[PDB]
C-alpha cells in the first residue's frame, strides 16, 4: 500500500506517512499574481546548461526521469534568489487526463496542461542526499506546459517513452538539451517550499517561470500513454501525476518582474 495518485493512495492520504505533508511550507501553492511583490534586489536568473551531459530515462512508477552527470559542474542554475552553485541532477514532469489540468502550480487559480521540474541541489552539501536534508539545499525550476504548437525541443523525449511504458524500464538518453525546453523569458516567481512527492521534505528554493512553454496536442497524448504500472502487471495510465497546491501558511512569493 505505497503512495500513489490514485483513490486508495492519493495525495489526501499521504501525510499518514509522511506527517510533513501538513508542514509550513509545502509545495506546490497557487501564485496569487496581485499579491506576489516585485523585489528588484533578486538578480537574473543564470542558466547554464551549455556542458550538460543526459545519460539515462527511466520510469518510476510516479513520473519519467531525465538523469544528467552530476559529479562535475556541467549543468548549473546559479543567481536569482540563489546563493552558490546548483546542479543540474534530473528533469521530470507532472500532466494530467485531459488539457484543463495537470500542473503543480496555478497562477491565479488556472491550472495548466502540464508542469517541467529541473531539479538542481546546492554543491556546498556535497551529494544530494545530503542536501535534500538542507533548508537550501535544493533548487528547482519549474516551467507551464500549454497545448498549441509542438515544442521542438520535446520530440525527442516523446520518441523515447514508448521504450520506458512501464515501471522500472529504462533507456540510454545521451545527448539531450534541456536548453530546448525553456521559454524566451526568464522572469519567474519565487519562494521557499518542499518537494512536491514523498519525502515531502522542505528543503526547496522553487522558481516558478511567468511564460509557459507550448506543446502539441500530440506530445501530450504520447506522456499520457505511459503507465504507472510494472510490466505485466494490470493497465493503469500514468495520468494526472501532479499534488494540488497546499496552503500558503507564513511565505510570500516574490516576483523577478514589475
Ligand atoms: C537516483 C538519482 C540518479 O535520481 C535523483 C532523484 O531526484 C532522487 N534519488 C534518490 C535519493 C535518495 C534519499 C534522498 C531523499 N529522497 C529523495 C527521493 C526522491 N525524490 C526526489 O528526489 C524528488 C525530487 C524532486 C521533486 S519535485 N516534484 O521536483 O518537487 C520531488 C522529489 N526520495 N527520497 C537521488 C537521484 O539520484
Ligand atoms: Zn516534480
Amino acid at each position: 500500500h505505497h503512495w500513489g495518485y490514485g483513490k486508495h493512495n492519493g495525495p489526501e492520504h499521504w501525510h499518514k506517512d509522511f506527517p510533513i505533508a501538513k508542514g509550513e511550507r509545502q509545495s506546490p501553492v497557487d501564485i496569487d499574481t496581485h499579491t506576489a511583490k516585485y523585489d528588484p534586489s533578486l538578480k537574473p536568473l543564470s542558466v547554464s546548461y551549455d556542458q550538460a551531459t543526459s545519460l539515462r530515462i527511466l520510469n518510476n512508477g510516479h513520473a519519467f526521469n531525465v538523469e544528467f552527470d552530476d559529479s562535475q559542474d556541467k549543468a548549473v542554475l546559479k543567481g536569482g534568489p540563489l546563493d552558490g552553485t546548483y546542479r543540474l541532477i534530473q528533469f521530470h514532469f507532472h500532466w494530467g487526463s485531459l488539457d484543463g489540468q495537470g500542473s503543480e502550480h496555478t497562477v491565479d487559480k488556472k491550472k495548466y496542461a502540464a508542469e517541467l521540474h529541473l531539479v538542481h541541489w546546492n554543491t556546498k552539501y556535497g551529494d544530494f542526499g545530503k542536501a535534500v536534508q538542507q533548508p537550501d539545499g535544493l533548487a528547482v525550476l519549474g516551467i507551464f506546459l500549454k497545448v498549441g504548437s509542438a515544442k521542438p525541443g520535446l520530440q525527442k523525449v516523446v520518441d523515447v517513452l514508448d521504450s520506458i511504458k512501464t515501471k522500472g524500464k529504462s533507456a540510454d538518453f545521451t545527448n539531450f538539451d534541456p536548453r530546448g525546453l525553456l521559454p524566451e523569458s526568464l522572469d519567474y516567481w519565487t519562494y521557499p517550499g518542499s518537494l512536491t512527492t514523498p519525502p515531502l521534505l522542505e528543503c526547496v528554493t522553487w522558481i516558478v517561470l511567468k511564460e509557459p512553454i507550448s506543446v502539441s496536442s500530440e506530445q501530450v497524448l504520447k506522456f499520457r500513454k505511459l503507465n504507472f504500472n510494472g510490466e505485466g502487471e494490470p493497465e493503469e495510465l500514468m495520468v494526472d501525476n501532479w499534488r494540488p497546491a497546499q496552503p500558503l501558511k507564513n511565505r510570500q512569493i516574490k516576483a523577478s518582474f514589475k
